[PDB]
This record gives structure tokens, sequence and C-alpha cells, in this order.
């Protein structure tokens, strides 16, 4: 339905109300259930509104001109829904025509330290609330690890460039308001062994359901049996993995001493039994000797000598007749053997490649990973095809951008935050030696992950952060990722596939130029570099891993068919000191519970809340995306404005 569907589309309960709207309307929940009801039908009604058309504000007054009779005559309630669904970011969010022009009298300042779409999406919640807010960025530009590459007719993100499904995504307002392109990947994904050879059908159905076996293993060793904690460690993805193979290896190698436990058995039998046909045949020699040396007790010495020769004839029929439905089950046996190994050499290296997929789609390898809480994120998919964006990724921050005052090449050094408000000095990138102070109400940072993470650290707290905030940043994975950009004047490769994989030699370099991507409507090739390989291979200089990717490409299609690229690209994740990595991931050892640590303010002891946190590593239901940092954004926004404009 559609107030239903809008609900849905604003990833809440079209059917009852969620604790924080309780919490915001006591009286709804203790009053009678009819106005429960009707609370709900203004909330779905407010968000279709907005939902059907997100390219301009949703004021109040339309809210409340839109409403069909009985709705539209509550009045007061109707302006409590709008005021609550605006102050949490579920309607005016995102990049709109405003109708009301922003307050010229501010409230409050707020720097915000990162112009990520974590702290774009709070500084146009803040503004749009009223505030003052000034964005310090440390790089020439928007979008922090949102990274679009142009040059000539080449357009390519080396950072986020997928959309996960539309439904339930906020990034489906941020499209319909920014107009990105967006187009949905086909889903077939050929493999190369690296000779490259295609890998046949069957061997590749076989390795990923074998894949898809292992994994809910590890899952069901994890939250039906609880084997979560080893030799006093946390148990890692990998490690799981490991075990779960070996078990595998292990049932081979039974089956197969069964079967050659069978065979020795059945050539047991055949010797026995060949020794006693040839005593047999001795004895039958014997007896058939003294049938010619044949009176009255000679015709009836013949009639016997016959009864005993046959009789002995027959025993050895009968024997011959055993000898035969037992070298006839020898035969066979040797004919079916169960396999003599688990993986093949190049089952082996396809399963890797698949395993490479998986640290590539957690940045990190996986004996890093949480075996427990790894995909605790599960239960908050979207529904529909993932798509890419066809006019860059960039197109959304850049949108995000307008109007803000942001300092660009603007690298915070130190926060400062008393009860009595906050600094925080940063340094000109480009002459260092310029040194700025802003004075402010509030700090968010926006910083990721790497960075909070960077010892010695590039940014000091002052007074230092509290240790169940260090701690938590200490517990917390950050990935690695990366990609290569090839562009090309010619089409070689298959232009109906978004995907093929180029399966690595060997486990501890399965991650090399492994899964290459054909996304866009000029020649563009990207390779990623995932697990183990990602942060080696930043030591690699450009020219070099080109010249890989070209290699394995000759191999697939040929060497006169692959010309010298016209432009390439190469991310560095990890050395980039304003990412310092790819994106969080939940480390063995750490939980959801650290994203929620991690998105906590700190308030100075006794007192007020002053310095805030946003970043996709603050949210624990949608890390690691750039739904989620928007999100957090908008969360902060909520908490923030809450505290200096009063709830
Ligand atoms: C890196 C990366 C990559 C490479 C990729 C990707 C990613 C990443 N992702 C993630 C995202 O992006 C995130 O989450 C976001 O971005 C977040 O944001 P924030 O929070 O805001 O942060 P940033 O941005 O960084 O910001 C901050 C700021 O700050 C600054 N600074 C620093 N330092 C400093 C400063 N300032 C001042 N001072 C100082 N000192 C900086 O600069 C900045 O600005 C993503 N996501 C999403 O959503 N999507 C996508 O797509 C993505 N990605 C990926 C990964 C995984 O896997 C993904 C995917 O894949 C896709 C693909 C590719 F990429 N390629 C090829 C093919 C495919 C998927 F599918 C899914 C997902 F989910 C993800």
């Amino acid at each position: 339905s559609g107030v239903e569907g809008a609900a849905f589309q604003s990833r809440l309960p079209h059917d009852r109300m969620t604790s924080q709207e309780a919490a915001c309307f006591p009286d709804i929940i203790s009053g009678p259930q009819q106005t429960q009801k009707v609370f709900l039908f203004i909330r779905n009604r407010t968000l279709q509104l907005w939902l059907d058309n997100p390219k301009i504000q949703l004021t109040f007054e339309a809210t409340l001109q839109q409403l069909e009779a009985p709705y539209n005559s509550d009045t007061v309630l109707v302006h409590r829904v709008h005021s609550y669904l605006e102050r949490h970011g579920l309607i005016n969010f995102g990049i709109y025509k405003r109708i009301k022009p922003l307050p010229t009298k501010k409230t409050g300042k707020v720097i915000i330290i990162g112009s990520g779409v974590s702290g774009l999406a709070a500084a146009r919640q803040l503004q749009s609330f009223g505030m003052d807010v000034t964005l310090l960025e440390a790089r020439d530009r928007v979008g922090g690890r949102v990274a679009t590459f142009r040059k000539g007719n080449y357009v390519a993100d080396l950072g986020a460039m997928v959309v996960t499904g539309l439904g339930g995504n906020p990034m489906a307002v941020v499209s319909k308001q920014v107009n990105m392109e967006l187009a949905k990947i086909k889903q077939k994904c050929p493999l190369y062994e690296a000779n490259g050879q295609a890998v046949p059908k069957e061997k590749d159905e076989m390795v990923e359901q074998e894949f898809n076996r292992l994994l809910e293993a590890t899952s069901y060793l994890s939250h039906q049996l609880d084997f979560n904690v080893l030799n006093n460690k946390p148990v890692s993805l990998g490690q799981a993995l490991e075990v779960v193979i070996q078990l595998q290896e292990k049932h081979v190698k039974d089956e197969q001493i069964e079967h050659w436990k069978k065979i020795v058995k059945t050539q047991e039998e055949l010797k026995e039994l060949l020794n006693k046909m040839v005593n047999l045949k001795e004895k039958i020699k014997e007896l058939h000797q003294q049938y010619k040396e044949a009176d009255i007790t000679a015709e009836f010495l013949v009639k016997s000598k016959h009864r005993d020769l046959t009789a002995l004839c027959k025993e050895y029929d009968e024997l011959a007749e055993t000898q035969g439905k037992l070298e006839e089950k020898l035969q066979e046996l040797e004919a079916n053997p169960p396999s003599d190994v688990y993986l093949s050499s190049r089952d082996r290296q396809i399963l890797d490649w698949h395993f490479a997929n998986l640290e590539f789609a957690n940045a990190t390898p996986l004996s890093t990973l949480s075996l427990k809480h790894w995909d605790q994120d599960d239960d908050f998919e979207f529904t529909g095809s993932h798509l890419t964006v066809r006019n860059g990724y960039s197109c959304v921050p850049v949108a995000l951008a307008e109007g803000l005052d942001i300092k660009l090449n603007t690298a915070v050094r130190q926060v400062r935050y008393t009860a009595s408000g906050c600094e925080v000095i940063a340094v000109n990138t480009r002459s260092t030696s310029q040194t700025f102070i802003y004075k402010c109400d509030a700090v968010l940072c926006t910083l990721p992950l790497g960075v909070l993470k960077q010892q010695p650290p590039a940014v000091q707290f002052v007074p230092p952060l509290p240790e169940w905030k260090t701690s938590a940043v200490q517990r917390m994975g950050f990935g690695n990722l990366n990609k290569v950009v090839l562009c090309f004047d010619r089409v070689f490769w298959d232009p109906s596939v978004n995907l093929f994989g180029h399966v690595g030699s060997t486990t501890a370099s399965r991650g090399e130029l492994f899964l290459f991507w054909n996304l866009y409507k000029a020649p563009i090739l990207l390779a990623l570099v995932a697990g183990e390989a990602a942060g080696i291979m930043e030591n690699i200089s450009d020219d070099v891993i080109v010249g890989r990717c070209l290699a394995i490409l000759k191999g697939i299609f040929g060497s006169s068919a692959v010309p010298q690229p016209k432009e390439t690209v190469v991310s560095r994740w990890r050395a980039d000191p304003w990412a310092r990595g790819s994106y969080s991931y939940v480390a063995a050892g750490s939980s959801g519970n650290d994203y929620d640590l991690m998105a906590q303010p700190i308030t100075p002891g006794p007192p007020i809340p002053r310095l805030f946190f946003a970043g996709e590593h603050t949210i624990r239901n949608y890390p690691a995306t750039v739904h989620g940092a928007l999100l957090s954004g908008l969360r902060e926004a909520g908490r923030i404005a809450d505290q200096f404009l009063g709830a």
C-alpha cells in the first residue's frame, strides 16, 4: 500500500510506534488506542507527502493542507508529528528548495570536522535548524570516502560507488533530489583461472555451493554451538573457516580409508578362496586319478567314485560362483573411489576466490572478523536491486555542499572541549605555517575511525578521550580495499557482463586483482585489491600494478586484443592520511555495541555534552556505508538540536 509504503521507506513499522516515538509521545502510548491509530496515520501520510516529492521542503502548513478529513482537523497533533519527523531528519533532509528561507539570526556555533557524507548531512540539517555551521575539511575537495575521478570522457569512483537496495534506503531520496544516474548490476560473473582459462560452469557451481555450505557451518558453530572463545581468545571467521575445512578433509580421508579397507578385505577373501580352490583342484586331481583304476565291488566302485568326483566338482563350480560374485564386487570397488582430496589444487584456488570476494565485502582479512558478530547488521539490508552511480557518486556530496560554510585544505590538529565551549585548531595544508582557531559551542567529529586509530595521533583531544571511547576505538576494525582504474580507447571485454573474476594462484595473495568491473558507457575497468593484498599493494607503483592488470587481461582475451590504457588511477586508501583505511569492520573481540559507544557524545565533568560523533563507524545497523554515514549525520543533527534548541 501507499502510506504503508512510506513507513517502510522510512525504515519504520507502518503499524506500531517505535520506542523513540513512545518517548516523545507518552500521552499517545498511555491514551486510548483510537488516538494511537490516528497518530500513526498522520506519521505515515506525512512521510508519503515528503517522499512523493522530496525536491521541495514539506512544511507544516502544506502537510495540514494535504491531509484529508478528519485528519486535517487535529492541528496540534499534526504539528507535533511534523516537528518530530523534521527534527529527526525523516523529512526535509538532503538537498531541497527551502520554502521558509534560512533564519537570519543563528543559534549556537557548531564546528563539523570533515566534509564527507556524514559531515555534509549534519551540516545541512543544522543549517536548516538555524545554527551557525562551519566545516573544516583537510582535503581539497568534499566527499571524503566518496571520491570520483574525471578526465576526458572517463568518470570512475575510487571510493564508494554502489547504492544497495532502494527500498528503505535514504539514498533513494537523495538520488531523486540530486539526479544520480543509477544503473542496476547484472549478476553474471565469469571466473578465469590464473592461466586465463575460463572456469567451467560445473566447477564454478560446485565450489560456490561448497562455499555457501562452509560459511553456513561457521554460523552454526557460532550461533548454535557457542564456539566463540577458544584458549581465552575470541574466534575469528578465518579461524572457523580453517576448522570446517579441516573437518571436510578429515571426512574425505575417512571415506577413503573405509574404501581401502573394503578393497583389502576383498583381496584377502580372494587370496584365501584361490588357495582353497587350488587345494580342491588338487583333491579332484586325486579322485579323478582313482577313477581310472576302475567284478561287483567294481561296478559299485565306479558308481561311488562318480558320486564322489561329481560331488567335489559341484563344490568347485559353486566356489567359482562365489569367485565371480567377489571379483565382481572388487571390480566396481576399484572403479568407484570416493574423492581422493576435498579440494583439488584448482578447486582450492577457486574457493580462495570466493574468500577474497568476502574480504572485499568486509575490507579486511577473514582472520580478523569477529566470528560471532561480523554480520550482525544483516537483518537491516534494503530491498531491491543494487545500483552504481553512472554519473559519479561525487554528485551526491557536491550537491550537499551547496551553500555551506566549508573551509577546505583545513586540517584539524587539536580539539579542545570544556564545560564552557570548544576550540578547534587547524593548519593550512598548502602552508602548514598558517594556523586557525575556531571557537564554538559544539564539535561534531566525523573523522574516520582510521584517523582516530592513528598513533601517534593526527588529531589531539583536550582533555583526552575517556577510556570507554578510546578502547572502543582500539577494539574496532578498520579495513582496506583498493581499486585500479583502467581507461581504454576500445572495449575488448564482454559488454554484457558487469563482473568477471581472476582466480589467484595462492591463498595468501588470493585478493590481488581478483575482480574486474565493467559498469560504464565508456571503456572502463576497475580491478579490486582485497584482503592481505590491499595494504601490501599500496607499496607498488602505478605502472607496475597496471602491468599486472594488463597481463591478467591479456591472459583472458589475448595479447593483441588488449591495447595500452589511455588513463589509469590507483587508490591507496590505507596510506591516505585522511582515511588511513577504507571503512570499519567488526573485529574479533568487538561487537555492534562498540558502534553504539562510538556514537556516544562526551560531556566534560561536573554539565552538558560538547563533543559529538558521526561517521559510518558510529551507526550500529548500517556501518561501512554511505547511507549509514548519512543517517549518522542526521542522527547527530537531531541530538545536537535537541540539546541546543530544546526537545
Ligand atoms: C573507501 C571505500 C571504498 C574504496 C569503497 C566503498 C566504501 C569505502 N564505502 C564506504 C562509504 O564510503 C563510507 O561508509 C562513507 O564514505 C563514510 O563517510 P564519512 O563517515 O563522512 O567519512 P568520510 O567520507 O571519510 O569523511 C570524513 C572526512 O574527514 C576528513 N578529514 C580527515 N582527516 C581530517 C579531516 N578533516 C579535517 N582534519 C583532519 N585531520 C576526510 O578528508 C573526510 O572528508 C562504500 N559505501 C557504500 O555505501 N557504498 C559503496 O559502494 C562503498 N564502497 C564499497 C566497499 C565494500 O565492498 C561497498 C560496495 O562495493 C562496491 C564496489 C566498489 F566500491 N568498487 C567496485 C565494485 C563495487 C558495496 F557493493 C556495498 C557496500 F556497502 C560498500
